[PDB]
């Protein structure tokens, strides 16, 4: 049409991601699984136990920290999915340790910071990380090593409201799991019908080391720590 | 089995779309997100204004110049998802135009025209051009030209009943829509239940370019944008 | 976190599935389609037919077959996705015969051994077959030849409980279906609401030898072939 | 204007509630982003548009040192603010080339420099065509007067709710009359009933300006 076709180069870190993402591409063997979650269980839960968990904590419940919970849960019952391939060596890299990769959205774009060793940290400590990090996210002083690492990553495309979606895995890791949106949508519950509160997730996995019985499975216990969030006391 | 398997050697045009294909992946970074069109408000702008657009300009009035439409008002304002990577020169090309390409399926295969320059377009021009193109696809005299080029795609992939599916980009672009159907499926709207017919709405994406925050929104306006048509005259 | 990351190396025949994935990626260009599945009047025929289905062939009745036999139903009305492309020289190998390669979980992890044939078989003669196989999977005696081959491949990842998914190649073959999951979720036949059991099913599918045409027309008999079997005798 | 025009009137009424819940939908959406104000009067601008091009004797004149038609293929509205000081009517040029908020964005460009008396000559001189909402004080309806040179004046007339027919049962919808007062020399009753109900449609149902049916 128009010959108005303005440009702007490349920068080297806006196009250093582009080559160290296709990377996970051409390394990796992305796939990507589905389920849907009905989140009523844990808004309740946040309904009840927000402001007590506000004038004794000082922090915000959010129904992500359950997905941080129940993502080690999950990753400490099927190892693969902490696990990596390395490429250097064709060696598996298990891991005893997770240090979940989370992911803020920012002005400038988005940044994966981590939690670092969530199987020895409760549903309140991690909440208590995130808003350290958001705030760090704000002002940009968050650090390299803050960011670096990771076995395991949670994006929350459903702020902006996706329905659901594939995510990238963002590596060194071999999963990553995606949150799509709290829709009330119709549910069958019992042969009868009702609207219920609920989310579209998603896994991207990498099929080299995951088979999807291994993917399924670990979110399904992903599926029924959100619903019924007692399980993991239980340590089922 | 029965050692009966016939062969056939591939023309060139048949295997060179292989080839530019593999460039389309290898090259992109190609993604896909997802929601849900409640398409009412817009079929009974087809059952009451079909007869008056017909007898004014005699053209047959669609659901598909809508999309069309709705994604200029979205493509004006995330000039990221109208702009594509030059591999040459690692250097993004904005474009202050528009030049959608449309697919139009055939018996020879499916063929891609584009409508130019959709930004100085109405809502019955745009239908001008696709009558204009389906008639010249139908007669294989569609130039050259006429495909040559493209910032934006469209796939109608819901004539023939898909329920939702991952479209690929057809390059030189950075994106591609794809509609999927209007299946009446039960909605909430207000907690309670009720039928609507929708339509599942696919952006495939390249990451390099693209966050899923400029894609997840781009198919929120499109999604506003032909739930509720209104929005594109308060260029919302 | 903790330097407690022990590894082990990759033996040949589980690295070697990683090489031999990555030429069905970086050799196809899959894509993925989508639909859903009443199953409701497939599920009477194992309420009913199910007792004199094992006093006359002593075999389990189950709703996987109808997968195989509208999957030779339409696959021979659509030898495309019964084709490949052979890639030492650029040349479609159609075929007249069909034998469909399913897949069984196992301990060990996945087999997918073959049914060959199935287009000169009925809708229990399959069943004699799967069980002579699941049998055979059990006590690791699986053959080479038994599993060599394949022209399509389905996939039942919805023993598990995936909601959907994007399934892989495993290639020499051109598509394979996914089958996910029966869940009972809430469904519109005329313009009322109702719950039915229901499945997505999914067909990845090499896009340089398969328009959508081809594959979601493909999918759409197997989901007329499975909500009313009885097509599969008009030969439709 | 009289003595000059040969002026008449013609009525009809508008039912308004599908672009109220336009201001009821997208009234913050239309305001976190553009920060301006959502009326339902930009609808008659723009309604008057989409007619004013397909009936271009209303956007035309006659001249009257020469006896001969001057057709426009440009408009450039003139809309009427009420004032302390009484009633200005300023300009809003070229809505041809205009949005839907792009015409927001001029008046209240413009009922600020009212309030100022500031308003120059050149934003009031001209017109083509020219809006009176008698509506804001409540009138029912009534003879607008054009304010020449132009060959017709709308007039808004204010919002009740009053009982209407939907399908041979009554119901209470807000609804609107509205006026067309036009030069009869130069606009026959078929140039001006019609134009008035293509802005009486582009106003029940504003989706007919993109078809520009």
């Amino acid at each position: 049409g128009l010959r108005s076709e303005h440009r702007e180069k490349m920068n080297r870190m806006r196009q250093r991601i582009a080559q160290r993402l296709k990377e996970a591409q051409n390394t990796c063997a992305m796939l990507t699984t589905f389920n849907e979650i009905d989140m009523s269980n844990i808004q309740e839960m946040r309904a009840r136990h927000k402001e007590a968990f506000l004038k004794k904590h000082n922090l915000k419940l959010g129904f992500m920290s359950a997905f941080v919970k129940a993502s080690a849960f999950a990753l400490q019952e099927q190892p693969v999915v902490n696990a990596v391939i390395d490429d250097t060596t064709k060696e598996v890299v298990y891991r005893d340790y997770i240090d979940i990769s989370v992911a803020v959205a920012t002005p400038r774009g988005l940044v994966v910071p981590v939690i670092r060793n969530v199987e020895a940290m409760n549903f309140a400590d991690i909440e208590r990380t995130i808003t350290e990090l958001g705030e760090k996210a704000r002002k940009n002083e968050l650090a390299i090593e803050d960011m670096d690492g990771g076995t395991f990553t949670i994006s929350n495309g459903g702020v902006f409201g996706s329905l659901f979606g594939t995510p990238i895995i963002n590596p060194p890791q071999s999963a990553i799991l995606g949150m799509h949106g709290i829709f009330d949508r119709p549910v069958a519950i019992g042969g009868k019908v009702e609207v219920r509160p609920m989310m579209y997730v998603a896994l991207t996995y990498d099929h080299r080391l995951i088979d999807g019985r291994e993917a399924v499975t670990f979110l399904r216990k992903i599926k029924a720590a959100v619903e019924d969030p007692r399980v993991l006391l239980l340590d089922l």
